[PDB]
Order: structure tokens, then sequence, then C-alpha cells
């Protein structure tokens, strides 16, 4: 149980703090466990650490809901969206960790973060490629590019919520709404 | 001039560390400053951070290249991703204090960061308002989701980097036909 307890202070702490601005001695204390059970039995700082972000990006080795819409881009968009709010909702500590680890990277960086995202932009930009070489796409606009463009509408939405309070809703009852309006622009832009 | 290596200390260790991982101690340390120094004529740890974070989000404050093209959307879209494109180029550190005030604000955030960011979209959903009263915009999308999606288009771009190092060009070469690429995709959508 104590196993249990440290994943919790840890995801608490490094998710407020950073890897970098949390000690083992913060961590011990938080969790009542000593120094020595954590460096010897739970993988010290480093190792909870690892854990910790390994839970936090999981579900990105588990893109089936969006793999299998493959053969038409835009339900593999429409799924991308959905998967991407869900994965926020579920999880609000995601974009501390996530943009922390994109700006001030830890070994995790490459081991698990890197490879993560990749992935899903991959995905998304071979669905583009083929919308492009099937004409349903522009061939003047780069696939990765495009990819990126959409990942950062939704996760922009997300990350800016604490600064659009009164701008405009970010209600769950809303996100509907909002993956119709993100694939209209993506899709078809706000031209008229 | 202890003032100005202050500054320089303060901005790297709250840009790697976060408010919430730096002590004054650290600050004093990496300085070769008296904590006294520090708490009794820099303001202490918070006076050097609000300094700091003041540095980060000035340019905010100044907006004439984009007010100034209000009358034609278009120009006010393409001079705001201009704008965001080199506040990026100018300012390597931004994301990491702004992307860390948005997820783990501090009392800073409410001071400086939100009226900030909220300013600009405001401005960018005002264009969009105008464009969808003369028609040139559809009436069926939210003008602030809309900026939203601009903003959150240029800023993932950057925020993913080093995640997306071998998957499309980073180099200051390509920005402006980033650019081009941005606002055909927010105008004009990806479809044929
Ligand atoms: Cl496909
Ligand atoms: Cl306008």
């Amino acid at each position: 149980d104590c196993r249990s307890r440290l994943m919790e202070v840890a995801t608490e702490l490094f998710a407020q703090k950073g890897f970098y601005g949390v000690s083992i001695r913060e961590l011990a204390q938080a969790a009542g466990a000593s120094i020595s059970m954590i460096s010897y039995h739970f993988g010290g700082k480093e190792g909870l650490y690892a854990a910790v972000l390994q839970e936090q990006f999981a579900c990105f080795g588990q893109l089936d809901d969006i793999r299998g819409q493959a053969g038409d881009p835009l339900a593999v968009m429409t799924a991308y969206l959905r998967w991407t709010i869900q994965r926020h909702r579920n999880n609000p500590q995601l974009l501390r960790f996530y943009t922390s680890e994109l700006t001030n990277p830890t070994p995790c960086f490459a081991a698990i973060v890197s490879p993560a995202i990749a992935s899903v932009i991959r995905l998304l930009a071979e669905s583009i490629e083929a919308g492009m070489t099937r004409g349903l796409f522009r061939r003047d606009l780069h696939a990765v590019n495009s990819a990126l463009a959409l990942a950062g509408m939704v996760n922009y939405f997300f990350l800016s919520t604490l600064a659009t309070e009164g701008l405009t809703s970010h209600s769950p009852d809303q996100d509907e709404e909002l993956i119709r309006q993100y694939v209209a622009i993506f899709t078809r832009g706000i031209m008229a």
C-alpha cells in the first residue's frame, strides 16, 4: 500500500514542481516513507518519476480508436479529437507533465514523451497524406505541419483554459460541439 | 550591475525549475549576491520572479503591428502569426514561463499572464467577428473558439519542437512558409 501512496504523492509533487523542482526528501516526507524505502525499493526520485510519466502517457500506446478509422481521413481526425478531449478530461495532470517535458526535458523525454507524441503526429499525417493522394485534401500543404495544426488546436484549447475562463465555455457539455467546430475549421477553414 | 546579473540568473533558474522549484538561497548562490541584497533591495524571490515574468510578457502590451491591420481580418491574422513567430524566435524562454503559468499558476498568473493572453485572443476574436458580419467568414463558428484555434496552431508548432525534430523543419528559413500554410488552413481548411 505504500507503493500506491508513493505514486499519488509523486504524481502531485512532480506535477506541481516538475522533476527538477522535487527532492527525494520532499517525496519521503509527503508519503511518510523513509528515504531508504524510496531509494532501495521504489527506484529513487528517478524511478518514481519514470513510473509517473509512464502512467501519464500510457494511453498513447493504445491508439486503436483512431487507427481503426483508417480509410476515412475525416473519421480519423474526428476520432483523434474525441480521444484527445477524453484524455484531458480523464487526466487533468497531463498538460502539466506534457508541457514541462517539452520545455524542460528530462531523460524521460526521449524515452517516453517524444515517441508518444511522434506516434500520434505520424498517424494523423499518414491519414492526411492518403487524403491528399485521393484528391480529398489539397496538395500544396505539408501533411506533418497540418497534423501539428490539428493537434495544436485541441491541445491549446485545454492549455489556455485558465486565461480564457470568461471568454468561452470549457464545460464538458460543450466538448462534442468543440469537435464539430474544430473539424469544420481544419477541413473547411473559417471562410464563408 | 548586480541587478543585471540577478535578472539573468533569475530568468534561467525560474525558466528551468519554475517559481515553485526555485529557492532564494539558490538565486543568491548562482548570482553571488547575499540573501539580504535580494530580500531588501531586489524584492526577494517574489519580486525577482515578477520582474522576470513582466519582461517575458512585455511585448503583449505592444500589439500595434496587429491592431494596425484592423479593417482587413486576413491581414490581422497574418500579422498575428508573424508577430507570434517573432516572439518565439526572439525569446526561446517564453514557452517555458507561458506553459508553466497556465498549468501551475502563481499570483503573477492573474496579474500578468492572463490579461496578456486574453488581450490577444480578444483582438483576434474581434477581427473574426467583423469578418463574420461582413460575410467573409462563416456564421456558424464561434469567434473566440476560432481565435483559440489559430493561436493553438502556431503556439503548438513551437511547443512540440523537441518531439518533432525529424518530422518537419523548424528552421527560421521556413517561418514565412509556415505562415502561408497556417493562414491557408485557418481560412480555407485542408479540403481540396
Ligand atoms: Cl486514412
Ligand atoms: Cl478587422
